[PDB]
């Protein structure tokens, strides 16, 4: 059974700097006021913040950080989060440092209901490094889903009006969640858009914080000073010549609200990571997001893959976390010597997208990706990406970016200034 979904979904871009979280809080509440006044707005369904949306991003010490950490359902966060989705009746979902109750530290993104209750709390996965400047933990559940109700989004193809209830299977993957586990894992696995091709996710949320390619990440440079002085200096002129402030923008909102303008396709060359017109998307960011979804994109060779059968030894032997991960601190068994029987699970795994019984197996399916991403700057040193934007994987029948037509680009906002996005999706799905 075949069921037409319709999904209003707005997406905020901030741009948080450590000890502002009540400053941040106002430009929010401002941010939502402009919005609720667009001339094409209308009521989301649900509404998406980036990592760490309130707190800033690039914590150095556990001392800088605890003055910051909340419960899963107590705090600032978490308390924004309620009032929004009381006030827009819609799933609120925002990143935030967590501590639980045995003091232990997580990356965190929390779910609200339109009733205003927490109905999820999913933990960063894969870590990045400033992560461990203040002994954050691995999910210990690994990549998870999670159902998420939604009223009066559905319909038969037949029907007039979308007057159904539909319950999605979602995720929510936080930012490094997308890259190889400790950028040391092959390219190849695509671990986190994997689990979601496998899990049959329809709806992907990705809070993050990603950094632009001028950023300084070079270990070395980072620990010579007289080279970390010099790289900083490249940074601060590179904010100047575009007329802003050293922590970017803040508080000069981009508004997208309603309209239709699609971001255009482009290939990625030595200029679309360049970082000026803040305005614009990131094209490099945004091409390497769509990459690490290659699950989701058509890909011409997969047909070979499937008939000589070059992957089934890499679907079998795919676990579903690797190996030194939190996750098995759990088990486990090749299948393919054993007398145990081939259960679902396992017809259901994929492996470049290619799974046991089929070429392509998310091939003829829908999908929807809302990335918020921060904008700004931190610590001199750090420039994160901007171009928050929504994403539609339609399943449709040899470009790993942008090009590849099997996705869809309804819209991004900017690489560098705070603002909104909000875009009515429309896709299918099977009941």
């Amino acid at each position: 059974t075949k069921l037409l979904v319709s999904l209003k979904v707005l997406v905020i871009q901030l741009n948080p700097q450590i000890g502002q979280v009540d400053q941040t809080i106002k430009r929010t509440w401002s941010i939502l006021d402009k919005v609720t006044k667009s001339a094409t707005y209308v009521k989301p369904d649900i509404i998406l913040f980036p990592e760490f949306a309130l707190t800033g991003y690039s914590f150095h010490a556990r001392k800088d950080i605890l003055p910051y950490v909340t419960k899963k359902d107590e705090g600032p966060s978490f308390e924004l989060a309620k009032s929004i989705s009381e006030k827009f009746q819609c799933y609120t979902i925002i990143g935030y440092p967590e501590e639980d109750d045995e003091q232990k530290l997580y990356n965190s993104a929390l779910v609200v209901n339109p009733q205003g209750g927490q109905i999820f709390n999913y933990r960063k996965t894969f870590l990045y490094d400033t992560e461990m400047n203040w002994d954050c933990e691995e999910n210990p559940e690994g990549f998870q889903t999670f159902p998420m109700d939604f009223s009066k989004c559905a319909k038969l193809s037949n029907e007039d009006s979308y007057n159904r209830d539909v319950t999605l299977k979602a995720s929510i993957g936080i930012s490094m969640d997308l890259s190889p586990y400790k950028f040391m894992a092959p390219f190849n696995h695509f671990e986190f858009s994997s689990f979601c091709v496998d899990n049959n996710v329809e709806l992907i949320l990705c809070p993050m914080a990603w950094l632009n390619s001028t950023s300084i990440t070079d270990k070395q440079t980072l620990h010579n000073n007289s080279l970390l002085e010099a790289a900083k200096n490249k940074i601060a002129f590179a904010l100047k010549e575009q007329g802003l402030p050293l922590a970017g923008s803040q508080g000069i909102y981009q508004l997208k609200i309603g309209d239709s303008q699609r971001t255009p396709r482009v290939p990625s060359d030595d200029s679309t990571s360049e970082y000026k017109d803040m305005d614009e998307p990131d094209m490099s960011n945004v091409n390497y997001w769509i990459l690490r979804f290659f699950p989701f994109l058509y890909f011409k060779l997969r047909i070979n893959w499937f008939k000589n059968s070059s992957l089934i030894e890499s679907i079998l032997g795919k676990t579903r976390m690797p190996l030194d991960h939190e996750y098995y601190k759990k088990h486990k068994i090749d299948l393919l010597d054993s007398e145990e029987v081939i259960k679902d699970t396992v017809l259901e795994k994929t492996f470049l997208g290619t799974s046991l019984g089929q070429p392509w197996k998310f091939q003829g399916k829908n999908a929807i990706l809302v990335l918020a991403n921060r904008c700004g700057t931190e610590d001199g040193t750090t420039i994160f990406a901007g171009s928050s934007g929504i994403y539609k994987f339609n399943g449709k029948k040899s470009s790993l970016d942008s090009l590849n037509e099997s996705v869809e680009l309804l819209g991004n906002l900017g690489k560098g200034l705070e603002g909104a996005i909000l875009r009515e999706v429309q896709f299918e799905v099977f009941r």
